């Protein structure tokens, strides 16, 4: 008994956690599979700090104060139960298993019952902010058996991102794989900004003709304005980057971007739950759609696009209704994965705290921005708060921006520019405000063709069956 | 040995076979869970017909000649296998068990391998068709264990729709579950073109503020020109239904539409093999959003849409831009779908005959249309066609309605009337024309915050990190 906490898992991602643990005064016990990699780290990157070594699992169980906290970084799938395995024959009853891996959730509540009942208490966690994310202050959303979070709530809430006020982006989220849920709805967030960031610039090169100089200006600007975030930022830095031979890199590299099934997994929640998450949707199909590279160039050849009007308008005037349509988009995607979470909630039982949530994406993580301060705002004042759209600040926003987004979503469409997240965002948008939508016809189409029922509109509860065939005869 | 063929499952999909087998010289032995229901058929329907009724498992199975056939018609999870477990004590090596519940593809080829290595040979076919479909003339997509297929042929070729050429829509789709996995798709397809008229009904009604009657004369029309199919017709006829009191009945039925999962799986089994089928995607969304209903009475009390610009145009021609639009839509939904299915084939190594599957949606299903026929000849002419739009036809017919699809959108956008499927197919058609897609940002993105390494437009294979923080200081 010496160390704070183990950390098996040895990447970068598990070094810089180390590191911050211990410049936080926690002592941390390194292992890893290879356990030659623990060496290598304890003379190199942990030279002269307060960590220890371990060369076996029992060796690294003893090191350990009680109860006994020990995370794992490693690979999402079997090693995680392999390892969860090897270490239940050497724990005491009460000591904390913490698994950091982007893990989806049904594994996560599948361990915790299982752990639980064995009195190993355990804690899936999703870690956001990537390698110096890691290493001077990440996002952290932890989940699990809550007799686990007093015991690892100092080191969590020490090493996580601090928003202005001085609040921690970490606190409990929930049982079971809300952690591991809300981790994963986060990536499936972060999609969807970055789709919509890339249809901007396509409307912007394409429809206005601006080089990389003017467009990475025009993204500076944005990012001064309600767009202040993250992504936005680093969008600026890419499009000024230029390669060794003074040319811009990013025209050069290849446009068939890749997924490591997290965005993925929100979409088919999604479907299994019944939640209009479509721009999520969208961005993960436009990716597929990317990977295809191949045949894109041989449709290119074949397929014929609109005819080249140039575009005759003020340029400036346009710039602000781009700025202005992804804005709005922005804001209909959030209401959207927010929908998936409170459904969620109703489907396993978790008690979500939304505004809890919005703080832990508001440093830290990837996605952060002003705006998710602005949604902590919207759920403060109204906890129950069914949906984004229907708190003021967010009716205004759309309401101000309805103009603009109209504006560059025909124009884009004109041109032939590709927008499947501005479109969809706008179609929920139209689609959510209408209190009557064109589904009785397929209530109706339904009972026609496959006898399913239909309701009326004065006594939902009945359901009618009408013989559509003939009316006579 | 008296009986060709058992069916087990009296609902009126069941009965309906079993008379249409019979209406073509098959003698078929009924069964049902509930053994009441037997002679409640012997005495009503099949009074006077060749039909043979069982009242236990038992004697079913000595009734039937050898191989025994038997076709289950129970609701598909449990239902299905409690069966196949009694069965298959009672069956001879070589005897078949078909399933023609909508089962998914999983389950079916679990059961294949199964019950295969015990000798017992299973087939999982779709029906589709509904009850007078079933009938007078389904359509059939059997698939599971080859040795099967010639001692159901007659059976279920004969029984099946029939082609103006005298084909049957009903041949063998593939191994294990593809025949589920086709059916599964078509009920997809389904949902699209549902969704797709839902638009189309909405533009006239909103914009061009037609009645029910100019409106289901619109689309009589329709169903003279390119777009003749069972789902336009059937549209028409529910347009101009009156209800008891003179008035017309749509109008009055609940806009909150049903599913029953078949088509969510399609677009659930899109997202886990990475291919970009949008439509559907957004189809079974739209279905979502309209189950939402009480939200979407509170959102339009709250929520603002644009100034009301009434239309001034020649609406004639905009019902026309409408027709086309629609059009359109419908060839990037059905090569989306067949996008899927060549992936399905890859997935599982399938050989599917695509122009087949085509032929077994002319006809009996609830898909039909001329356009079907259109799809088959693009199949025949190449049988390796990548992608549907590849083919002169469905090139032509794009290229010719790009104008209005264009107009169209661009007019509901601005009035405000929601259409997710319309414009998810215009994203499409140019996001895969276009050689070069803003997706190098995504990829470039990645690479800034979690080094996920990207390829050179040029070679392809290797994977640079660039340190983009900095370059320089
Ligand atoms: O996003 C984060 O904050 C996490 O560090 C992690 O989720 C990582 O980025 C994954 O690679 C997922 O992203 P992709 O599915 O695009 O690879
Ligand atoms: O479509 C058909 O041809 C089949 O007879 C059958 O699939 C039936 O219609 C189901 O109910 C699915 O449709 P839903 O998911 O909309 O209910």
């Amino acid at each position: 008994a010496q160390a704070d906490i183990a950390l098996i898992g040895l990447a970068v991602m598990g070094q810089n956690l180390i590191l911050n643990m211990n410049d936080h005064g926690f002592v941390v016990c390194a292992f890893n599979r290879t356990v030659s990699k623990v060496d290598d780290f304890l003379a190199n990157e942990a030279k002269g700090t307060k960590v220890l070594g371990a060369h076996s699992l029992e060796e690294m169980v003893s090191k350990l104060k009680k109860p006994r906290r020990i995370i794992l970084l490693v690979k999402a799938g079997q090693a995680v139960d392999n390892f969860i395995e090897k270490l239940v024959p050497l724990l005491d009853i009460g000591d904390i298993i913490i698994d950091g891996g982007n893990s989806e959730y049904r594994d996560t509540m599948r361990r915790c019952r299982d752990l639980k009942d064995k009195g190993i208490l355990f804690v899936g966690s999703g870690v956001s902010g990537g390698e110096d994310g890691a290493r001077y202050g990440p996002s952290l959303m932890p989940g699990g058996n809550k007799e686990a979070w007093p015991h690892i709530k100092a080191i969590f809430q020490g090493i996580a991102a601090k928003v202005g006020t001085g609040e921690p982006c970490c606190d409990w989220v929930g049982d079971d794989g809300a952690g591991h849920f809300v981790k994963m709805v986060h990536n499936g967030i972060e999609y969807g900004d970055m789709q919509l960031i890339c249809e901007a610039y396509h409307l912007m090169k394409d429809v206005l003709g601006l080089g990389h100089k003017e467009m990475a200006k025009a993204f500076e600007e944005w990012n001064k304005t309600e767009l202040d975030s993250f992504l936005i930022e680093i969008t600026a830095s890419i499009l000024k980057f230029q390669d060794a031979d003074g040319k811009h890199l990013l025209p050069k590299i290849r446009d068939s971007a890749g997924q490591k099934g997290t965005g993925k997994w929100t979409a088919i929640s999604a479907l299994e739950y019944g939640v209009p998450v479509t721009l999520i949707g969208e961005a993960v199909f436009a990716r597929c759609l990317s990977s295809l590279k191949d045949e894109r160039i041989q449709a290119s050849k074949k397929l014929k696009g609109p005819q080249n009007i140039p575009f005759e308008g003020d340029k400036k005037s346009f710039l602000e209704d781009i700025r202005k349509a992804l804005y709005a988009s922005k804001i209909i995607s959030y209401a959207q994965g927010f929908m998936l979470l409170r459904q969620a909630a109703t489907e396993f039982g978790w008690t979500l705290n939304y505004g809890g949530i919005a703080l832990m994406w508001r440093g830290g993580c990837i996605i952060r921005s002003v705006f998710l301060g602005k949604i902590k705002d919207a759920f403060d004042r109204n906890p129950g708060l069914q949906n984004l759209l229907l708190d003021d600040f967010f009716k205004s926003a759309v309401e101000n921006c309805q103009d603009s987004w109209r504006r560059a979503i025909s124009t884009g469409v004109q041109a032939g520019i590709p927008m499947p997240c501005f479109t969809t965002a706008l179609s929920f948008y139209d689609g959510y405000r209408h209190a009557m939508l064109p589904a009785n016809l397929i209530q109706a189409q339904r009972d026609y063709f496959g006898a399913h029922t239909y309701e009326l509109l004065a006594k939902p509860g009945q359901f009618i069956h009408t013989n559509w065939t003939g009316h006579g005869g």
